[PDB]
């Protein structure tokens, strides 16, 4: 008896990462997943984002919890592939509960031109956007929506690509609560998590290592890892997925059948500062 | 198959009935020892019953039920060197203390009462958290957390002074919370406020608070009370139960929730969306 | 000789109303014009959208003047059509100097699912975004984009789901304008947005609009409704029109504001001086 | 040329300050554009002030700027500050025109420097404040349905929320809460006011000792080419300032019908200034 | 009394609205504490302004008034919306003290009523804002160290900030009290460097003409179309926090005697409400 | 008749600094006063507080007034000793008409734990309620509360018990107001005082001294005064106990009846600095 028990659960950038450690998480406490992700490079994006062989990967983990997968590569930007998807994944588990809309970039580096500040923006608040519109015919009472914002996009409120990134996530977090207040009649939920630096792909890459040290001219991850602890009030340089997936659940389960519009900043206190 | 507080110690004060006593049987079922204060006599100016020391008993006994231990004793928050030294008692006993749940309040709404309502709900409910914390912070080390009880309604802020005292201490339990996150921080010590929207227990489910959400009538039953109820809330519902509270409660007290703090966690199906 | 002299300039939503009023006002002051538009209904907004007649004539009005008009009907919820057909208008016209994002809908009932809510935020945010996004790759150093905001949905920060659609669409396109325009403030490019009060087109006077000034009846009339109009303004007028926006359109599109950019340029005959 | 038709034609309009700089600038724009201008500048300098003000040749030289555009022009020598001549001067000025439509309240000082009394803070107050309430307020009798009132603000005044700067600032921030109280007072009569915030201007004020001295505190005592390599840091858009016949331009749309329903407006010139505050 | 010492022993004090109401009260208490006083008034109408100023014979017998603690009086009709003559007289009446220690700027009308033509909003904003800065401006070459600059403002000009009938008169006061305001405060910055005190009075209602006026009476009835005195009584005590339907001119020459002491000589820039609690209701 | 004659004043932290500045003033001034002090030292606080003895003259320069004084040893954290005391003096003196809530500590130090924090929030906040709440029952109409803030506490909105101090002063402020709001239909006035840098012996520790000069590690006070002024926008290092008891005379005079929720900068215009 999980504490998501039978639940189906649509997680976007689920290949990896905290999208990838969500889907287990929720797998582990009783869920089906639907995992979305692009599986390819966005150009002004420059880090690697997930592959073809993560998604798989990403399967199989849930698969091993007894669970089943549905897995598609598929573009959050993408709307119509996301419907058709989804309604593929929904031929398959019948029911749709839960929406993770986790997908992201953080195409950060002062070099970039306004194109990074635009696929900053389509894919961390279009492409939820485009998530939550895809998903909301199938969603019932007691559904929960969850979206994933981000600390250091409020404190916000680098280049074309970190200024795309904060305001998008800023949007995240009152488009959250818009949603919130529309979907209240219908016992229907919809939460903002704000993660600090989580130790994954898009904290662990160049482009953010020089974000964290601009001193430095080529920084590595030590020279990095030195400045990390800073943003938290909390002695350490990052939470780990683990930590996001923890809340995640949480907002997926019955148990927080009442908990809506809600900002849950897991933050290690980096807002206290 | 551990639970999700194992072998931790908890004090809930207020631990006697409604959350407090939820959070109590709740923090049980997932493995820690809880240590349970309750006042167990009426406050004057608060028009409704307080719990009994019945009450305090039977919730010891439900604790024990779970298999774990209860330590019970009829402390007022308001006298911090009484909360000190049952406390030291209670830690000697149990070995440690791993989470603090200052649940307990008093309510004493009334247009009609004296200012002593003001005093008496800001003791209670901002007084008696803050010696509730402070006889804690002693034996608190890394990884300890916690939890206050705030109020929706509170931070929305006829009611008269009891109400006035109410809103206020708990919009100060709000700050205070925040406040000594950032102190405890790097000692990695949380601490979180929970702000429920209406919950069904005696504090709700009493003739002050039907007073209150009827200011057209002079004599409301709880049946023309519970009509004016949802309107509180976004989603369709009068309330929320304690179920919903403790569910927050072992989230914020389990290593789950090692890296929230300074949070206002809102349990409240809607209520401040209408903000 | 004309304040917008051989520029080439897109309008959305340019079928009529305020966007034929811009193409028409830009064209007589020497801009080529293209016209985007849906030119069909959208089932939860309950008045009728432009024709492709409505196109076609918007076309003929600015060849009128004696410059080129590209017409095409499209979807600005459809950001794969709006790059193809402005790929096909720039390779015809040569050039793109302004972007005029004022495609809108204004689904308003109490009545309505919240699919209203959604449709109202596909087409007035999400169809400036995909606009502007569409229209980035093209422009040079003096680059001019123009935002339609509105007034009443700034105040806003019954009406139903598309009412609360609408109005935080507009909050989005006012704060996702300034933010373009920092973006952009390096290679000479500006970006406003305009921020009109009640103006006469056929948003306006519509069944669902009479319907929200006149929330007192149940079934008003234009009548009632006009009755109603003008408390939205400081200065004793029920609207502004559509030639009061295209006179600031022609400013921001001319080279005469070179150095004005996150401009909210409010054009409300004094609403939002009623706070 | 002979018998175009202006954006502002046949207007009559009051600009204070039209001796040289924006206000120069906004007379002769207006003129192009059909206005015919009532011009009034102090004409000497403020001893707390520490660059020149207008000469009364300056003052002579914008009235055949004016008419250099087919235009007619009335010129006078009037301290803002003193509202008895402001009335005496305005009323000889509509007497012989017949009418007044438009104000164009520009007239400023910016008295800059750390090392001066405070009387520098009641000198910019009483001409950047003051003044312009007694251009408003002896221009009102004679305003009818349709008039447009325009103030000048400043970017760099609303960003700040020596004692002249201090009092420079404070001015003109509430020039623009005055400019929304009277367009909101104005508005049942068909009447707007709207406020003009500038960025820098490429003007005399911009070009003084005390500017550069502001502009770059690092250096003892500097000079144009020093300052000009700080002025763009106040702007978004590359460039150090903007030009007197950009704040023109959006006069010339506020004095014009073109605007007539505009009104309440803080209207930014500021290469994007202000988004970097 | 005479031979002993005072609060604002032997200083000199300006008081512009010196005639009647708060202003002849703070001349008095300052006399009564030690001060000789230069008393300013219009001594005629302002035709917005629907209810009648002072009088010349007021202005007399409140210099008369200060003559009778046996401290010296100086009177002298003044307008203060013309700075002209506020410089002219003050330098007559400091050329016969010698000195200027404070200036109390508390002249003011209340020009309120629905029916007044935008002249309401101008006249008000002219007397109550501008009167109070030609006040200043006109003393600040006579200030030295020391010196206190005491501003009238007004609770209810303060609470309409918040706020989103009183008409064009009512607008420019409350927009006016609110300037008053951000002003001293401005001030206080300004001249602090040189120990030079500025402190702004905010009063809730006061017993005085200003209150006691028909169209103040209009202002707390507006559900009557021509409320008495009576009428306006009833609906007074409803600004007050505690029970009272105003304070009186004594309560506000206390804080201005307060402020003129050298016992506030590190008091400034503050907000100096004496408004029965009128504040803690919004 | 002085200008608080006849009145009874309770004075906490009465025993020195401008507690007993207070005292002294409000004595002269015609008011018999009740001085309450801890009269020794809270651990984390690392400066003397009050002795025995201070109290006693504290007394005593009452006394030389003509003016009664009533005496007592107190730690306002108690609140069961402050009402026990508190119905001892008034059984003595008849009545109670002002309150002056100023026994205070700033516990400073980045070295210090969490207790800091605790201790300075105990006693700057929970001691002004225990003052205060205890006070209640025997105030009548005409009566005054005057609490003692902190503009530096203000500006904050040090270590753990710098962050206690400014946050129980940030609370010593809003409380007042609300109580203010409360005690208003009685006609019973609360006011809270705050002071910029006050010339007493918190402001002159070595505490203080590291506070204002982090810059160094044994700053002496000469260090810290060239620091202190810049915390004035007058050009002075601090205020005196004098300026404070000026502003404390005016709000316990019947002068002052109409004066409640009034927050009463005493700071050399320290807050125009925002
Ligand atoms: N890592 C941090 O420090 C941090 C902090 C705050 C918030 N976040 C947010 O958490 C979320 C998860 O990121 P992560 O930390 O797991 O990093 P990640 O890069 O490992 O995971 C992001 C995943 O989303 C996928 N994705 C990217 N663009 C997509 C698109 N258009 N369509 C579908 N999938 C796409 C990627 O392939 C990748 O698998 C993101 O929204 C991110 O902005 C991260
Ligand atoms: N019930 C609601 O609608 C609601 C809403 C928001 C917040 N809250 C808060 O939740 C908390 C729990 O209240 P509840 O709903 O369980 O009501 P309750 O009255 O059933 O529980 C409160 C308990 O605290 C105890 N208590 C009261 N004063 C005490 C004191 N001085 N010392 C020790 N114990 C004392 C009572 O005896 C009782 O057992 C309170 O802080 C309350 O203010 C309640
Ligand atoms: N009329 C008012 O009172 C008022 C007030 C404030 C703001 N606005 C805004 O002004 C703008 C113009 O509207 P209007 O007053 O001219 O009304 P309108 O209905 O006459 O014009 C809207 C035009 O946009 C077109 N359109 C709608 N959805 C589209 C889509 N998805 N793709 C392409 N075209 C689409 C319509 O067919 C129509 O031609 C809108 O953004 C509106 O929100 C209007
Ligand atoms: N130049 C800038 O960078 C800048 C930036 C923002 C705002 N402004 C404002 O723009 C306005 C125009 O100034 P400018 O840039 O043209 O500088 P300027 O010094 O060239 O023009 C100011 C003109 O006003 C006149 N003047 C000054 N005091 C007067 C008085 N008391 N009575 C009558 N006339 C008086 C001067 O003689 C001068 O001709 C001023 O209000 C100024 O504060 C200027
Ligand atoms: N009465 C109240 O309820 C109240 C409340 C808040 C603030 N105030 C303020 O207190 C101040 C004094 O008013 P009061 O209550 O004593 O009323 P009042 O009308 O009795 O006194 C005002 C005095 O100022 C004089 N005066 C008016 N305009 C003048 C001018 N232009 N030049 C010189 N003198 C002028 C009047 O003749 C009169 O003597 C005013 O600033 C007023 O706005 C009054
Ligand atoms: N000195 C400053 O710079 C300054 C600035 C702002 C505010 N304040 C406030 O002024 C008030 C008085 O301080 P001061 O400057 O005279 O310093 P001080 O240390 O000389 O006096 C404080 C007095 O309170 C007493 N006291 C401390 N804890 C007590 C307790 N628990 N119970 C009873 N008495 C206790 C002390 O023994 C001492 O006599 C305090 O509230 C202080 O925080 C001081």
């Amino acid at each position: 008896m999980g504490r998501v028990q039978d639940k189906v659960v649509l997680v976007t950038g689920g290949a990896r990462g905290q999208g990838r450690s969500h889907a287990v998480k929720l797998a582990e406490e009783g869920a089906d997943i639907i995992l979305f992700d692009i599986c390819h490079d966005i150009e002004t994006n420059e880090y690697p984002l997930a592959t073809s062989r993560d998604l798989e990967e990403a399967g199989l983990e849930v698969e091993k919890t007894g669970r089943k997968a549905y897995t598609a590569e598929v573009d959050v930007r993408d709307r119509a592939a996301v419907s058709r998807e989804l309604a593929n994944a929904v031929a398959e588990f019948g029911k749709l509960d839960v929406v993770v809309a986790n997908a992201g970039i953080c195409p950060l580096g002062a070099h970039l031109p306004v194109q990074a500040f635009a696929d900053a923006f389509d894919v961390d608040f279009v492409g939820v956007i485009n998530t939550v519109h895809a998903a909301l015919p199938y969603l019932t009472s007691g559904a929960s929506i969850i979206t994933t914002g981000s600390v250091a996009g409020l404190i916000a409120a680098q280049g074309p690509g970190g200024a795309g990134y904060s305001y998008a996530k800023q949007l995240v977090d009152s488009y959250t609560l818009q949603l919130a207040a529309q979907l209240a009649p219908q016992s229907i939920r919809a939460n903002v998590i704000h993660p600090t630096n989580v130790n994954t792909d898009m904290l662990n890459s160049a482009p953010m290592y020089r974000q964290f040290r601009p001193d430095l001219e080529a920084p590595s991850r030590a020279d990095a890892l030195l400045a990390f602890p800073a943003m938290q009030a909390m002695p350490t340089p990052y939470v780990e997925a683990s930590d996001i997936s923890n809340a995640v659940c949480f907002l997926a389960s019955d148990e927080s059948r009442y908990v809506t519009g809600l900002q849950f900043k897991v933050d290690a206190g980096a807002m206290l500062k």
